[PDB]
């Protein structure tokens, strides 16, 4: 079937799946953002999609930015009825360097960039292009409810 | 078609669909409880519901209380046929604040009440009725395993 | 099919298991005995291969003992139709660090305190070989091809 994307911006970039057979797309960050230890931010991917009812969308972690570095994204229940922004939900989950400063940063491969300023230890730049998380599509039943008094066939 | 929902208790609520098209069933805390820095609980709904087999319940996480608060919820693997109260499973992830206190505490909209003790800055309460998580209810494929040498299709 | 081929990559290797006939998920064991320290971050290998078909995607998750009595914190992973590699539990230990408070045991994934063979910094756990640290639930996924458009028709 077909997925309707739209870009919000100029900073945005149609989402890519990998292979041919791969859950999710790939998604973009739209922004660049400094995130030092311990902060949290909504990183914005320029892009809306549609979601035909009946479906979820999970916009959740890349198992490479995981593993690697102390960006934590909070897997996002995306609704069918919903046209707005997708907003990456992130944390920098290092412990706060006290003030040790050093002049790279981190990215989202776990390399370090040359940086505008001197910044604390376990700071990242996520950038502007950043393949940062991934959309996966899931069927979902959403019946009615019925409250019971008993039910029925860690 | 209908999913069954018992309320275990006169604090539990029926879970709630917001609006029209979405995916989930937001789902409320059935306890006030206090959580500080660093500290995790599992919070109880005091509601049980029954999936039928060839599904599972994602019990998850709300996108405001998790972007505005440092209330991060582990996401929970509803099995069919699990009849229990559904717990909340919960950590106040704020780093401990060494000792500063404030008459106020947070509470999941991000904003700050009065509290009943003088408390370390970045506590929560969470409230009985407190909209905290929510349930997306997916089809599973539960095959038969075989072990193989070699990968064949 | 209604069947799933796995492949054990060792000894250490545990075929996956299903808890009731009732559960959504195979619980998945360790292949490794490894030290986690606060803070720290691994892979842990279970040396276990799948082959999941297409249309599906595995979700390498939590189980929910482990996640609420102990600190071992699992990002879920997203596990592709046709992957056959090792698949590796992402797992940190986000106990804030004892600063130098060192004890004789180690705290194992069931919340418990087990002797170690060494005097380590409280908050540390021992996961060991053979231990049930995660479980897979394989879930249908939808993958429609993106149609970019300029108006759709928290
Ligand atoms: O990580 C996320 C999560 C959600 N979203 C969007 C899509 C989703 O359909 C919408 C609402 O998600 P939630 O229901 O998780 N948030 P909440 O329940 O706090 O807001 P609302 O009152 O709108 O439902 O927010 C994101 O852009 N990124
Ligand atoms: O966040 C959660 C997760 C699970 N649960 C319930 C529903 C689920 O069917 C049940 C078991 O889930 P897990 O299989 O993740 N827990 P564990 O494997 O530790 O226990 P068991 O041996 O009972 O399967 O616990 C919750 O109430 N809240
Ligand atoms: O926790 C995980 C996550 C993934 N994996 C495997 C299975 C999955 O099919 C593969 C890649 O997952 P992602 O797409 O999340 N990783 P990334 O996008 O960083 O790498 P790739 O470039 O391989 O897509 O790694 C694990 O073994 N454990
Ligand atoms: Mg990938
Ligand atoms: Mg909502
Ligand atoms: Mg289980
Ligand atoms: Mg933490």
């Amino acid at each position: 079937n077909t997925l309707q994307v739209r870009l919000l911006s100029e900073n945005a970039r149609m989402p890519e799946r990998n292979h041919k057979t791969d859950a999710g797309y790939d998604i973009f960050s739209a922004e660049t953002v400094v995130l030092e230890p311990q902060e949290k931010a909504v990183i914005k991917t320029d892009v809306a999609v549609s979601i035909p009812e009946g479906y979820v969308g999970l916009l959740t972690s890349r198992s490479g930015v995981s593993s690697k570095t102390h960006l934590v994204i909070e897997t996002g229940k995306i609704d069918a009825g919903y046209h707005g922004n997708l907003g990456i939900n992130i944390k920098n989950d290092a412990i706060a360097s006290n003030g040790y400063i050093t002049p790279g940063v981190f990215d989202i491969k776990g390399e370090i960039d040359l940086s505008d300023a001197i910044r604390q230890y376990g700071t990242y730049q996520i950038n502007e292009g950043d393949k940062l998380a991934q959309l996966v599509i899931v069927p979902i039943w959403t019946p009615e409810l019925k409250q019971v008094e008993e039910f029925e066939s860690f």
